[PDB]
């Protein structure tokens, strides 16, 4: 698809068996609100406007992003918005065009 | 151009005659720049980021060039970790996401 930027670029994702998430070229990584995921994890600190939060880093997680499957690392914690970052945007072939 | 996302989508911007590096950020509603001098009056704005809500200075109708594309619009000044070009200016330059 081609997504304009008049509004937040929100899409439906499927992760761990549905959520709304922001397609975010400004995020290196994907950050999802509190949920359970299978497998091992390790703690991580991530930061930006307003400071840092603690998240759990799960590796090799499959996500369906607007119908496109991708696998990669997902961070879980108290983010105010679910964010799809570059680590998964690349896998669905997303580009910014102007 | 067509910008892939294997690296951070950093560009050069020009604002107040000076070149700066900034990140093209589809996850930002607003353009936020590190502390600098801009002309005119400003208004208060609260924005909510990953770590919580903060106060910034809102300057309207600011001339800014982004990767060579001329824009004129709202620029927020405050403690941001990197300069971010948000959707208010990405729309001015005609940017879309494509997959
Ligand atoms: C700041 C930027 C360089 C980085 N971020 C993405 C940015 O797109 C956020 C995404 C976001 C959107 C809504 C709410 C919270 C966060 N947008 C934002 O702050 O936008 C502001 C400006 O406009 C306003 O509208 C929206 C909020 C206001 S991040 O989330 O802080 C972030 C994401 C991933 C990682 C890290 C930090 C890190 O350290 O490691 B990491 O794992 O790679
Ligand atoms: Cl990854
Ligand atoms: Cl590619
Ligand atoms: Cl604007």
């Amino acid at each position: 698809p081609q997504i304009t930027l008049w509004k937040r670029p929100l899409v439906t994702i499927k992760i761990g068996g549905l959520k709304e998430a922001l397609l975010d070229t400004g995020a290196d990584n994907t950050v999802i609100e509190e949920m359970s995921l299978p497998g091992r994890w390790k703690p991580k600190m991530i930061g930006g406007i307003g400071g840092f939060i603690k998240v759990r880093q799960y590796d090799q997680i499959i996500i369906e992003i607007a119908g496109h499957k991708a696998i990669g690392t997902v961070l879980v914690g108290p983010t105010p918005v679910n964010i799809i970052g570059r680590n998964l945007l690349t896998q669905i072939g997303a580009t910014l065009n102007f």
